[PDB]
C-alpha cells in the first residue's frame, strides 16, 4: 500500500481504539495499525522526495516509525493481558509520535 | 519483495557486516536489513498457510519479527555512533532471533 | 536513593534538556534520569503501600519504569549521534509516561 | 544489592524459568530478574574501576543493562499472555545478553 492509505489506515483504527468496549476490538486495531506502519517503513513522503534515499534527514523519517511501531508492540501486549484501559492510554500517547513526524515531514 | 526475497536480503547484509571494516559499510547493511525485516512483516509463511491470517500462530510469527526490528534499530544506533565492533557484536546476537523463527516456522 | 529524590533528579534533568545548547549537556541529563529511573524500580509509592509488593497494580506501577527507561535509552543514542533537536524531542515526548504514572499512582 | 547478588538473582532465576511447568512461575522469576538488573544499573564492575563513572566504556557497560531490561520485560509480556514455552525461549534468548557483556566486562 501507499503512504496515504497506510495512514488512512492508522487514523482509522486509533479512533476504532478510542471508542472500543473490549480487548478484541483493540487487540483487532493494534493488529492492522502495526501492517499499516511496517508497510510505511519503504515510503518516500513528498517534502523529502528532493533528499537521498539514505539522507540523514531519510533516516530520521524512518527512525519515527521505528518509535511507533515499538509503541504498537507494547499497546499490543497490553490489550492481550487484557488491559483495556492501559492499551487505550498507551494509544493516546502515541499520537505524540504521528505528530511529532507530521510537524517535520507532512 | 516477497518473504524470500527479503530473507536473501536479510542473510547478505548479515554477513557484509561481519566482513566490514568500518561503520558505513555496516551502517548501510543495518539499513538494508531493517527494509527487509519490515517489508516481512506481512508474509505468511508456507508452514502457516493453512492457519488464520489473525492467528495466535501468525501473531507469534509477526512478533519475531517486532523483535528483530528493535535489534537491528539498536544495532545502527551503535553503527551511527562508531563503535563498529560492538555494532557488529549486535549482529551476530541478532542470529538468536533468525534461528527461533526459523526453528518453529521455517 | 528515595522516590522523592529520584524524581526529583528526574524533573531536574528534564528542565536541562529543555535549555540545553549542545548534545554533551543533554547526554549527561539523560544519563542521570537513567539512573534514576533505574533507582526507582524498587519502590513503593503511598498510594500503593496497601498492595502486595507482586501485585497486579504494582506490576503496572513499574510497567511505567519500564516504558520510561526505554525512551531515555533511545533518547540518549539520539543525543550521542549529534541529533540534539531529536532528542530534546524526544525528551519532550516522554513527558507523556511522566504523566500517566501520575495520574495514576501520585 | 551489589552486583554479585544482583547477578545470583539473575542467574537463580533463569534456571527457574528453564525447569518452570507454568505462567505463575516464570512471571515471578522474570519479575525478580527485572529488579535485580535495574539494581544492577548503578554498579561499578572490577573491570572498569580505573574508568571514570561517564566514560564510554561505563556507557556501554550500562548499555547491555538497558538491552537485559529490555528483554525481561518484553518476556515478561509473553509469560502474561500465557505463552509459557514462547517465554522460556525468550530467557533462552537473553543469555546472548548475559555472555556478551561477561565476554567484556566480567
Ligand atoms: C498513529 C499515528 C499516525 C496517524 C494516526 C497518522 C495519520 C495520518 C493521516 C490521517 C494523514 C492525512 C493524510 C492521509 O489521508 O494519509 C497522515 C499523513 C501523513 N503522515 Fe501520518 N499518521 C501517523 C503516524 C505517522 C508517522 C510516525 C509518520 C512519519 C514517520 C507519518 C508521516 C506522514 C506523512 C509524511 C503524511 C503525508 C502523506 C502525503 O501527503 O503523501 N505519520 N497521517
Ligand atoms: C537476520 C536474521 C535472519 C536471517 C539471516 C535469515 C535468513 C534466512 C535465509 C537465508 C532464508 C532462506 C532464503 C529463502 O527462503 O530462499 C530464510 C528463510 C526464512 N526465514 Fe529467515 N532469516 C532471518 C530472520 C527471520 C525471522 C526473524 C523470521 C521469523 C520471525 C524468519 C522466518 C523465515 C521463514 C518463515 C523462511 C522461509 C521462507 C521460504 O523459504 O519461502 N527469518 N531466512
Ligand atoms: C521523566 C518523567 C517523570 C518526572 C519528571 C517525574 C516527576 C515527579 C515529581 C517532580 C514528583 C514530586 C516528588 C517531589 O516533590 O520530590 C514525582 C512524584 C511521584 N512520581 Fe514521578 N516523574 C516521572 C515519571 C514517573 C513514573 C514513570 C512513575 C511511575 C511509573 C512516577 C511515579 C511517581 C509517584 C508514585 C510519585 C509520588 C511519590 C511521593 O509521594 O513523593 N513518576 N514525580
Ligand atoms: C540474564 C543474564 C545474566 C546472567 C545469568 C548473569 C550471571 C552472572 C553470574 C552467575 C555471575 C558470577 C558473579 C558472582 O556470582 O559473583 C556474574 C557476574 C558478572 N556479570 Fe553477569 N549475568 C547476566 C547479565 C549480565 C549483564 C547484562 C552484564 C553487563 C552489563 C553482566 C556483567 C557482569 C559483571 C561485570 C560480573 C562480575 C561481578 C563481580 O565480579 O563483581 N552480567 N553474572
Ligand atoms: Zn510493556
Ligand atoms: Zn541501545
Ligand atoms: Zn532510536
Ligand atoms: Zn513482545
Amino acid at each position: 500500500a501507499d503512504l496515504e492509505d497506510n495512514m488512512e489506515t492508522l487514523n482509522d483504527n486509533l479512533k476504532v481504539i478510542e471508542k472500543a468496549d473490549n480487548a478484541a476490538q483493540v487487540k483487532d486495531a493494534l493488529t492492522k495499525m502495526a501492517a499499516a506502519a511496517a508497510d510505511a517503513w519503504s515510503a518516500t513522503p513528498p517534502k523529502l522526495e528532493d533528499k537521498s534515499p539514505d539522507s540523514p534527514e531519510m533516516h530520521d523519517f524512518r527512525h519515527g516509525f521505528w518509535i511507533l511501531i515499538g509503541q504498537i508492540h507494547d499497546a499490543l501486549h497490553l490489550a492481550n493481558e487484557g488491559k483495556v484501559k492501559e492499551a487505550q492510554a498507551a494509544a493516546e500517547q502515541l499520537k505524540t509520535t504521528c505528530n511529532a513526524c507530521h510537524q517535520k515531514y507532512r
